[PDB]
């Protein structure tokens, strides 16, 4: 049994002891073809979300657990989480056949407590917030006996973790450099010590969120320090301070360490999903957000590179804020103000030009009794040369257009703002549509509606896919009328 | 090698026969345990995402392409797809040491294209749409002599598929019934041949998307038919016409046929993701979505039941929609018109009622001297309970609010219009800021910013994760002088 | 639950429930490469010795076992068997968790009895033979309601032993013909059943040892009957009635029988063990036997046939029979009767001329004083090709040989035979020798002994490897005295 | 590229580098329970047996041919060697797709230049012992740019052996103790140094037989040195030498060495037939003799101990010497001289007493007028006690017997030469007959022959088991006349 500080040679025996398999698995390492060829390097994944509980997690629970005596066994373990440790623990008492009790705040959404249940844990639902949580899964580890089960800062648990480097070593012997995400640095720990018993010169980087850096304040610091902050977009790494024996292992084998922004990770998710089909949660997608920075930052070329997806464990409403960080750095759409005479037709006349492109936005509020403002969105497919080519379409058909494509606060902002009350208060009515979504499809409606109502309100909001859906007012296909609809009155109404 | 159309007998030699598995693999059978408990009936998910090339097709085209004459195999093979299709036609000609050609317009995205090429398929791009791209691979056919390898109206092509079903039988030999999306009918054609012949009693239940059921066209009319349109969410059963074989043998084998609607398939997808971290393409949850409704319909308990999970490939980007989808029918968050006096420091005292609550919106625009008007959205996490409970706070605290959480503009539409021009030109400056997202952030940057400033526009959008990012307007923690932006002033300057 | 008399639908159906894979495993279908070469066809062989109890039996006492109620389960099985049956039962209810009583004859060898210990099962050893074993079985049975588990007459027993056939259509789904050993008939008629739903055009052959063809004897008189005797060579289908069931379905599915004899398996037996290097037990080689004399019988070529390995239980020991069986069917060593004078030397200048061969008889008693006979066998590598060459090198060197190669009663009796008393008392001394075994190693001894010592008897039987032992008597390299050897005194002393 | 003397880290990263899985397969560690119970430790078995050329040795061989440049694979590699090396040598060419000429003595079988063929390397028959076909490979290296692959002497080979003990440690990272069979050192030397790598508080001790010691003879020089003999018996360690570098290795990283006879390599190629139906060859076996010497040597009890079976290439017809050689060292029979009156039906009076026994021997030829004296073997199946109780009874029944069972010179010679000729010419003629094989068909077959004919010669060997063959001569049930046959006239006739 590892107690205290051991040495390398032992952290080796413990790794190659370490029971895993009766509940973790082999997982692939597989390239990432598309990200290998655009940055020069053989790029590789170890996809430790296709483990049971959908993370690495497991590995060190189990080696922990299977490592206690026969009494500790008989008396239960508990832990305090209500994320990916709580299931690595609730999946290997399961396995082990032993007790574990999980307390986890009383507001814990019921999917999390459920996954956990079914996992094979006890819950106990308990605090207003995982401090009160974990302070009374500590007071029933001292009352009545069951050993608390670290997430991260225990020899044991390192050991288990280092399992998967052990496998790595052998899925590639030929590795360059290994990227690890760092929490608490169970994980880079195990990973480090055993590669540096086996292959010393492959080199080891920690990757933290720049925001959640806890490793790297211990490194500058020469000791574990606390945080005051911790972001808390990647959950699996808001660990505010070091552990002391990771600590140890990743100041004496680590090799560097980088930090990102959660732009990069989000941009690393959509990465990971577009190469090998796979969702990463943002700590599960921070080691390959670190590694795309260090190949910049030091030129590399021709390596064999690898990185861990540790964790696919992210709602999947967390997605839509993850596309729309990724959009902004991306070209998938021109935005424009678009300046019409208010006369009848002319929102036809203008997307008659449009012709057969997907419009994203059309966006309208009457003000001022000459010209009308449209803010207008075209997805585009080539980027920038195709942005161009409608603005130059738009200007030789005698358009006023200014492009907001790069405009911060229209991308950001504005884009969800455009409409609100007229200049003066006007007497309309307000009707909803929906039609089947196609290039041309807005045209099409718009010639259907035809000429004969003066349009005071439209709202177009589209991803290019289904149905569209209009909202518009005139003043005196599916369609429904919601002339006095209550939202309409208290913000749109004049 | 199978012409024509075979006996039921013949087909069972020809899935036994089809040499699949030097291209696909058996993939998994795997429970939903969180729908099964809801559903109360066990529900199994056939992964056929786990393909190399995350669908079933690389099944038919491989023993399609594998039965062909050495002859045939030396001219080199052909098809016209930029999706699925063509995936599973590059890879079984790699595999089989084939020539393959795959044209697509000119149009394809680039991503889409090189997927082709890096399974091994050469690719042609020609054409303005698909029509024109198919008539290019045909008129090649015949003057270079490849063989056409179809999608689906082909007996090897529907013996491939039916291997899908031959190691579905023999993971659960107990099941009741399977759900299979149609496109083109070759996946259910293969699976309902093949069940019939081995355990008759299963049953075979059909899934159409209601906008692009050509089975069900067929069906109601004894014979193929055109469908006038076709949907195009859902892209791999984006098809307008079932096959002459496929429908023989659907006609004689399904049991039944149910179709549902876009919504229905996005709630589908959210599923498969929560239960087993999968992401399901629209026409890769479809049957899912059949199997829900025809539970319901029936009221089916106690049963096994299983669905095909028939493909994986979607883009990033398109989660966004299927999440603003699922949301609509779900209760995350209260939407509410808060009507507060345009008095210095009302902001922040209706936010310090909030307390340490994630807000989603926070949008006003100056109007009535007397009493602003805002838009604020609440995160919930206990759905109506949570909502009445945030309403009779509100009231017990002296304010007006109307609750438009029900409101189907407010969640469509008015949501991204609240904002525009002030009801007449007034002399403000605009910022924006930015600060950490956690409960309470909002009340926390309110109180910072204070009462010395006359807000005249907020903007709050927030998804409850990572940073919080804030536009205002005042009249005369990251910060940043927007004045004068362009955006504002085409779409919000008085 | 399977019961009666089932449809052969209904068989399919168990089969495809059976869940014979908790506790056997699916076995390989291996090409035998110089069999199929040598009879111009491609034949495969089934290994069935690969299960945990080393042959099939597992299959179908798992698949009844499973099936049995809960209150079954709760009162445990019971089977009487010291053999294969024994060993699956006894798995099976370990790995079901189900008490299982098997009754043996007290005779039973104890590494038999510790087998089935060593699998999970509860022994018995009751009966002076295996039917008082049986008998205590069935009182056993009714007394305390344990459940009879049967050797093969049972359907869910012919459905579990049907897997196998379930296997092997998709290991070779173009498989022309399938060889099965028939005791009872439930692998057989699991087999021939299996096949016949699936696909049958495969011819489905029994194979019987003709001095226990049980099958044949029913299949000739219309219904079962018993054998007056059986052979004890092959254990396994050492049965003197085929079953009720079992017949049933042989009569029905099966297209052919063939019988063979032992001599038959034992070469069949040789050849497993040269092509795949399997020990087959004598009814694990039966089919292959079986196959073997169907080809030539029927001039099959260019085809595929497998056999199924039935099982690998037989003794270390009794592969001694087997050896000496195949070598009187082949041309491995030359046997010569030698006239030579009886001069001192003449032994050594004999061997002189046999050179650096591999001697393997070398036997001699004085009879005539003027000349010895000596029986003289030499390894061959070359066949009769080899044999003539010696024969013409030996004649060409002046001396008197017959041929014995040929002769059966030299092969079967005689070689084991030379020796005896001499024609009148000689003062004699016995002497034992040893030396390492090599070509010319037998000369080089005589050559070092010498012609001092006129030799009146001698023996050396010589497998050609490891080391040479000679025994020596002379009338008045380790070395010990035998003089006075109690054996001697008694069969060879004059 | 490893060359020269590496030191101990850099064999470890070519034993993790080196890329055998393209050729060989991870083989079973298995426990051996039967030895386990007997000699009170936990004994496991390393199965390379189950490798595709059914030894160890292609691990050697791919790793180093996979490590030649280019060129050097452009211009082929060559061997000499009719055994394992060769087999590894053509097996690897055809997985690497490289050239293979592997040259072996004119004389070689057939069987195993086909093996070779057949494994995918081109052979050239050449020379009249194996030093004549080495020199020729080694002069067609020269000419024509063939790279030589060496059986041992290398450190790629070594290390590609290294890589069993890599997956040795991970299918039982609690090992106490490895014993390794040394034939040149390359196995010894790539276990060794691997483990102590890794794990260096296992024990790794060498196995040798005694007449092939090369690498105990070494380190008792201190260098390597001609053995001036080897002994043939286990021919994959018949190595006259020790290899440079295998010997550097050997001598550093092995804990002990231990030697065992012939007689003991039998003994274990028994127990592992037993145990886990395993053949071995003599040099598989080895390893396994060794650990059951040191364990009683040592009194080792509660370890876990491995052994390599290193390989199952080992004729048919050579189990019948292991299996004779064993049974000197058991207690299978009692062999008795029995002295009975020479009266007419004396010899079916004696063996009604034997009773329902398997007879295995019954041999006689006349002598004495008065009392005859047959060669009785009977099977045992309880030992010395049931040897006892056999003497007891023919004691209380009358009869004079001399126990032989104890009699080296019955067992290993006598038992091979009752019969001869008779004291005197007889009027005899000569029959042989057959009859089926069980307890008691010798006794019914005398019965049968009755007492009308004096009984001059009586033959009768049986394992037991089949069929029962009798030669017997009367002077003056299948049956036939064998008067005059030439065996017996110059051998048996008076």
């Amino acid at each position: 049994p590892l107690s205290g500080a051991p040495e390398g040679a032992e952290y080796l025996r413990a790794v190659l002891r370490a029971p895993v398999y009766e509940a973790a698995q082999v997982t692939p390492l597989q390239k990432m073809e598309k990200l290998s060829s655009r940055l020069d390097n053989v790029i590789l994944v170890k996809r430790e979300d296709r483990q049971p509980v959908h993370s690495f997690k497991l590995r060190g629970a189990y080696a922990m657990m299977a490592g206690l005596t026969e009494e500790q066994k008989a008396h239960g373990v508990i832990t305090a989480s209500a994320g990916n440790h709580a299931q690595g623990v609730a999946f290997s008492s399961a396995r082990l056949g032993v007790k574990a009790l999980i307390v986890m705040p009383t507001a814990t959404a019921d999917i999390k407590v459920d996954a956990v249940r079914g996992f094979g844990g006890e819950v106990l639902l308990h605090g207003a917030n995982f401090d009160e949580a974990k302070a009374k899964a500590i007071e029933l580890s001292q009352q009545q006996g069951f050993t608390w089960v670290p997430p991260f800062d225990h020899p044991m648990v390192i050991a288990g973790q280092g399992t998967l480097a052990l496998e790595l070593l052998q899925q590639d012997a030929h590795l360059d450099r290994v990227f690890v995400p760092v929490g608490g640095g169970g994980l880079a720990a195990g990973v480090a010590v055993l590669i540096k018993q086996l292959m010393p010169q492959i080199k080891v980087i920690a990757v933290e969120a720049e925001d959640s850096a806890c490793l790297k304040a211990a490194l500058d610091a020469g000791h574990p320090v606390d945080l005051p902050r911790v972001g808390l977009f990647a959950e699996g790494v808001a660990v505010k301070r070091i552990g002391d024996e990771t600590f140890r292992l990743c100041q004496e084998y680590l090799d560097d360490i980088i930090t990102v922004d959660s732009d990069a990770i989000c941009a690393a998710m959509k990465d990971l999903f577009e190469d090998v089909r796979a969702v990463a949660e943002p700590s599960g997608a921070l080691a390959l957000a670190g590694m795309k920075k260090y190949i910049a930052l030091h030129n590399i070329r021709g390596e064999r590179l690898a990185h861990i997806l540790s964790g696919a464990n992210v709602n999947f409403h967390g997605l839509r804020y993850v596309s729309e960080r990724c959009e902004l750095g991306e070209q998938r759409e021109a935005l424009l103000a678009v300046t019409i005479p208010e006369e009848k037709g002319s929102f036809l006349k203008f997307c008659q030009l449009l012709g057969g492109r997907s419009v994203t936005e059309f966006n309208y509020r009457f003000a001022d009794a000459k010209n009308a403002c449209i803010f207008v969105g075209v997805r585009l497919s080539r980027g920038l040369e195709e942005r161009k080519e409608i603005l130059q379409m738009l200007n030789d058909g005698g358009y006023s257009v200014v492009d907001l494509s790069d405009d911060e606060m229209a991308k950001l902002h504005v884009r969800y703002m455009v409409g609100g009350r007229p200049s003066h208060p006007l007497q309309e009515r307000l009707y909803s549509f929906e039609f089947p979504e196609s290039p041309g499809a807005l045209l099409r409606f718009l010639n259907t509606l035809g000429t004969y109502w003066n349009i005071s309100l439209f709202h177009y909001r589209s991803h290019g896919t289904d149905y569209g859906r209009v909202l518009a007012a005139f003043e005196l296909y599916d369609c429904h009328d919601e002339t006095n609809n209550p939202a309409f009155r208290f913000f749109l109404a004049g």
